[PDB]
């Protein structure tokens, strides 16, 4: 009954922990409830401007996601289809284990591998990681600088580390989907995502630059989580201190595109998107997606042992994982207020966002914080779902 | 008949495949087979000087263990000894596992661990471990002239791979044996090697920094591998070309010591001390380890499954692990001619040596290749095999 | 050459670890070596005596178990007899489980359950165990008062922990094997122990109370640890402080007897005892068990998988367990030297004592400190192993 969005967001700001937040909840479509909390940053305590921007890193993943299901729709390529039938380089995979051991893939990685994370690539900040060293090596991530198709190179060359199909990794496969749809268009994928995506649901602020005028919106970014270093073996401590994102992600290079982050959003953006993944359609009425193929795509697809999903060994509990992200499959293990279906995913610094198709509710948290020990955005849903149905 | 040990290394010369190779067999204390092939250096083609020096490496593991084996039966410590009784650092360690999951360990480690790998410790060339990374960053191979007392404590922070008891891997163990044998006596590894084994051996080329007349007798080191590099995919390509050590091995350090590596010997220093290791005696009847603690020592400790005993995923057929090394268990999944009861170990850059008990007779091969692609050490084990009746 | 067995009881005594320790190794059935270090009591600084006695706990159960085999060459019962055919309150018993679950006993107990501690049975001082309340509560080693009959009458109605014969559990059973033996002969143990074992072995001062002259021959018994009180989550500290025995250890009680624990006797008569076991004979050659049945007593009965065989978490690396005490089995697994088939026991008081029948070898440690954080047994045979050839 009490706004307790407003509750969690102020506090977490009164306590220093994050420098502004900003979020809003729809229903129907339309919003019912929204609100902002502290600055822009803090070393000038600028207020949050309209429309702030912010860096929503793995919130790329279920948009480029999307367009692959869209391409899938339209013929372009299916969920089997071997992803070296559009890049030779990923023919003849090897895989490694933690006991040094190499040997020939069993299966050719397909669609499907990279849109559940079941193809066997990892990721360069994967802590314990039998490859992730080799990954840091290349500068796989810290290399923002690097053409998308030129990174891919160096990566195709390293060894998984299982067998394409046969167990679940968080990784760098979604850089590789968005790769093996410019290979199998011929297009780059940032011109897709713009043509089939965000011109039609009017995102005019979302990219892979900065807008024009986006230099003075842009939300600073703070924390000292690390997405390409050596893992640290204990969380980073949470310091609201600018964070030194090196090369990895510029804001005006025309040719910087990527699967797993590197997109550019804003809170009002982002909620089109989210809105639309109600019913597959824009707000005027036209088809995104079908029914049928936004059905194949929200449907749970990988299910997890009693250790349940993890990501650098911290859990989703009660989650599943869909061809978009995560999906609530059972109440009764889940960690925070939710309902059976609700589905969504979050960036490394601190975003997140929900869509609950039992409440016809989408919502949206937008922060910058990489490596926060607190975790807001379940703060922020659980305290939406206590306020609605 | 024909010298089967003379054609194998003189092969190797003409192929260009190692620079310079020395050995000698003995039967009853008494040399049966030697002989040279080769150069001290490509690059001059001097001859291999008379008691020429060489970098054993691992070779380092039998004295140490040997060593440690002394101050059991000393009493200064025992196999089931906490090393934690010694050095409170290695109180309450953690378990890092391939999955990022940390936990604290479950078992102490105890001088036994060490002695057998069963530690839970790695190696910073490891390939695939979860923990190698760490490492390298740490820099703890790569460091050399870090003293080893400093060198053990930021190895002590760092999380094991396995509970410790439960499971094999080769490992930084022998470097910990060493720090907790001073420790344990308050006297430093060097002087202790001298004083229990090198000088009743007269083995008066053994140390870790070379004689004074040393330079020149300095076998020079060929090869790619790197103990503390990125661990390599595939294997180095063999090209007798320089190996640049780095800081990792210096000759001329007073302060320089380690457990697992570091020692200088010759050819006929080694062969003394493995030809002691038939009978636990010096030639002149002296006992330096009783027949009772030998055989502790010499047993079968660790068995294996599957796969067999690896490092790095190659393979020793037929092995299991005594407390100083391999131990031949089974001739019928040996690779390559032996006897039930072999027993010995081997170093990085190719130097080899094996006891025989049930043909009194000791071997050793010395040469300087880091990463051959060529197991001169077992086709010398073979062809003097093959030489006896 | 050197003395390590004095190197290692004085140092024990040199540093406050234990009052006073005698020891004595025979080879061939004569002293090779032996020594005394400390004193009787640290109270009055008096000197270790002349026949000095100790309480010599656990090494009863050699004793009673060699009495059964003795009563078994006789054909008084065998070692499938069901005890509950000498004592019916031993029918129709319970098993219990760490879930609360009682249900029937599906197996009889035999008298080879009994010498095997494989009938179920536990200890008061059993750490995590879910009878040892029940034997606490019912005081059975405490009330050192109480007769051997009626203990038993106690004991005979509380539930087992396993079914008979399908776990190892170290154990009360050697008192209810003292029990079944007095109800299968008529009997009193302690008539038969004397008319059977003492008396033909010349053990004059080894019974359940102390001889007419004693009193200034015992020797006081220090340490911490409890067999019948609250099990300790961690090892009681190790001071030289006088133990407290309660009335769980009476010295003048004419009726005290017991299976498990409960004798007086001497480094003397304990070598006596010992030395017979090489052979089953008297020093004069008189039979007390023929080979066949010594053997039968002998060989390996009870195998460990895993973490091996263990008493209350402590091992017994590379020991089985035969129908009187450990065995060697696996010198490769030994923590400590040692030979294949060296079998023995040894008391909660820290005397032990081995059988080596590769070398003709015995050899017994006699000192009293209850919960010694310093396995002294194993130090002393360890020393006396490596000061043979």
């Amino acid at each position: 009954m009490p706004d307790l969005l407003t509750n969690v967001a102020e506090n977490y700001v009164n306590q220093d922990l994050f420098a502004g937040i900003e979020w809003r909840i729809d229903q129907d479509g339309k919003p019912i409830f929204q609100g902002c909390a502290g600055v822009k940053d803090i070393e000038t305590r600028t207020f949050i401007p309209k429309n702030a921007i912010y860096r929503i890193y793995s919130m790329t993943k279920p948009i480029v996601s999307f367009l692959a299901m869209m391409l899938i729709e339209r013929g372009v390529f299916r969920l089997s289809s071997p992803i070296q039938n559009f890049d030779p380089r990923f023919k003849s995979m090897k895989v490694i284990d933690q006991h040094a051991h190499i040997e020939p893939a069993t299966a050719l990685i397909t669609i499907e591998h990279l849109l559940t994370h079941q193809a066997g690539f990892s990721y360069d900040w994967s802590l314990g990681c039998p490859i992730s060293a080799h990954y840091r090596d290349a500068q796989l991530i810290e290399d923002g600088g690097r053409d998308l198709t030129d990174m891919m190179g160096v990566l195709a060359e390293l060894p998984l580390v299982f067998h394409p199909g046969t167990q679940w990794k968080y990784s760098i496969s979604t850089d590789v989907l968005a790769h093996i749809i410019e290979c199998a268009t011929g297009e780059r994928v940032d011109d897709l995502l713009q043509r089939l995506i965000f011109d039609p649901l009017d995102m005019q602020d979302t990219g892979f630059s900065l807008p024009l005028d986006g230099a003075s919106r842009l939300m600073e970014v703070y924390g000292m989580r690390s997405l390409h270093g050596l893992p640290a073996l204990k969380p980073a401590p949470h310091v609201l201190v600018p964070a030194d994102l090196g090369s990895s992600h510029p804001t005006d290079d025309p040719d910087f595109r990527r699967g797993g982050h590197g997109l550019y959003s804003t809170l009002d953006d982002y909620m089109a998107f989210a809105n639309m993944l109600l019913s597959g359609q824009t707000p005027e009425g036209e088809t995104l997606l079908s029914p049928a193929v936004l059905k194949l795509a929200l449907a749970p697809r990988v299910h997890f042992g009693a250790r349940g999903m993890r990501i650098n060994d911290e859990p989703f509990a009660g989650y599943s994982w869909n061809l978009l992200g995560r999906v609530m499959t059972d109440v009764g293990a889940a960690a925070y207020a939710t309902h059976l279906g609700e589905f969504g995913w979050s960036g490394a610094a601190a975003t997140y966002f929900w869509v609950d198709p039992t409440k016809n509710m989408t919502g949206c948290v937008m922060t910058q914080f990489l490596g926060s020990q607190h975790p807001i955005g379940s703060d922020m849903q659980a305290a939406a779902m206590s306020m609605l149905g």
